[PDB]
């Protein structure tokens, strides 16, 4: 069974998608506090 | 009381940011481990 590399490929794909969501959400938080600094004049 | 609240909100966004970079690092080490 050469599924080992296929499993590995998916597991890497899951982590890539996971990272994407975190990086995008992280950007929203940075933007959120910047907006707060703006709103605080 | 109001000016102290403004500080706290900025500390929370930091608590959240650090915890995200933490998860990114966890995801990174897991990814490296899948690459053997």
């Amino acid at each position: 069974d050469g599924l080992g590399e296929e499993i590995e490929a998916k597991a890497k794909k899951i982590l890539e998608d996971y990272d994407k969501q975190l990086q995008h959400l992280k950007k929203q938080v940075e933007e959120a506090k910047k907006d707060f600094e703006e709103w605080e004049k």
